């Protein structure tokens, strides 16, 4: 029956009566040309709508934002539009949902930006990685990423601007909160880690201005919305996507956490490891991150039920994010809660594709 993973908390504006959450989960599904969200899409929410709370997969707040063929956008009518189905459709299961808005910089390809152009990020430097492209029959494949151009200084106004403008639509598209991606090497992560950025301006160097860029659009978006709606992933301890947290992650983190604590936002939510291996984060990390942030703490990555277990009673996280527990398991709340067993996970259909693998898992 579980301690307390079963019971309401309190995260900004809304209430959630559990506190298993979706994690935010790419699956490169969208209609294109439009990055548009589809009626199959809806679905597969609504089968997740008894989530504490549920975390969109990461969407575009530009179509500059781009970085993988198959996301979804937050910047046009016609993706306002599909949203507004999804989020009704959440809505009628009595769910919340909070949408993910990300820029992806470097881990992009030209192929899929604007005018065919290189995609940006804090300096130029390739990412080393790569992303996801479809093919000439609308497959999903992997394609190493493009040399980025390094962001002008008179750009960076515009890049605050597109997150405001992404929460305002996100506002009328019927989301209950906003997670803004500072996490896993995309854009925001870039000019926070120092490995990544390579500025001489304001925006490089120091920790405060490393992330100088990602406080301007918290204060950007909470002044557009609502702090109460604001929610926030950072991955800073160990190596994600090639992008490490510098010679000394753990003081940066706390500062980005105290700075985050200024604005009173509705959740901090930190992604421990990426799916890779990762060190663990010690409870007396875990204790300095608790008493600096006075909001929501979500913890996230390969956890356990028990694991949730023993940290919300230790007073240390408030919830649970789950991610490729929820692929499978559409009703992963009333499973952990009866303590039966769940659907087996299928890899090959995480990214791309159609209903298989993805409205695909059955419900008990
Ligand atoms: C297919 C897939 C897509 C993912 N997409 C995102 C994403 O868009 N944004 C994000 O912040 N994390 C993303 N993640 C990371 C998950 O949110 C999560 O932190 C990770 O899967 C570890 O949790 P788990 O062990 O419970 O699956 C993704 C993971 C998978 C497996
Ligand atoms: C899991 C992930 C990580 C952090 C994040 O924020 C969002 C995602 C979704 C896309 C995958 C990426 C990891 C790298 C992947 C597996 C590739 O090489 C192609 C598809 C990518």
């Amino acid at each position: 029956s579980a301690e307390k993973l079963f019971t309401p908390l309190k995260v900004g504006a809304v209430t959630a009566p559990n506190r298993v959450f979706m994690a935010p989960l790419t699956r490169l599904r969208s209609i294109e040309p439009g990055d548009i969200p589809t009626p199959l899409m809806g679905e597969y929410y609504r089968q997740r709508a008894s989530a504490g709370l549920i975390i969109s997969e990461a969407t575009q707040i530009s179509a500059q934002a781009k970085g993988y063929a198959g996301a979804p956008g937050l910047h046009s009518p016609e993706q306002i539009a599909a949203w507004k189905k999804i989020t009704a459709g959440v809505h009628a299961e009595d769910g919340r949902i909070a949408v993910q808005l990300w820029h992806t910089g470097r881990i992009s390809h030209s192929s899929i930006q604007p005018g065919g152009q290189a995609p940006v990020s804090a300096s130029a430097l390739n990412a080393n990685t790569r992303t996801s492209l479809r093919d000439e029959n609308g497959n999903a494949i992997r394609v190493d990423t493009t040399t980025p151009r390094a962001l002008e200084l008179d750009e960076i106004p515009g890049i605050v601007n597109d997150f405001r403008q992404a929460v305002a639509n996100a506002r009328e598209a019927g989301f209950d909160l906003v997670e803004l991606h500072s996490a896993h090497g995309y854009l925001l992560h870039q000019f926070l880690s120092p490995s990544s950025n390579q500025r001489t301006d304001q925006y490089g160097g120091s920790v405060e201005n490393r992330a100088r860029l990602v406080l301007e659009v918290v204060d950007a978006v909470c002044n557009e919305w609502s702090a109460d709606r604001i929610g926030i992933r950072v991955s800073p301890i160990g190596t994600f996507q090639n992008v490490d947290n510098g010679p000394n992650e753990e003081a940066d983190a706390l500062y980005l956490i105290e700075e985050l604590a200024k604005r009173g936002i509705a959740y901090l939510h930190m992604s421990e490891t990426d799916l890779a291996g990762g060190k663990p984060y010690s409870e007396a990390f875990r204790q300095k991150v608790r008493e600096r942030f006075h909001g929501v703490i979500i913890g996230a990555g390969a956890y356990t039920a028990e694991k949730a277990e023993d940290l919300i009673g230790k007073g240390l996280i408030d919830a649970v994010a789950f991610g490729r527990d929820y692929i499978a398991n559409p009703d992963l709340v009333a499973r952990l809660q009866k303590k039966a067993e769940l659907n087996p996970q299928r890899p090959e259909s995480f990214y791309g594709g159609g209903a298989e693998g993805y409205t695909d898992y059955p419900s008990l």
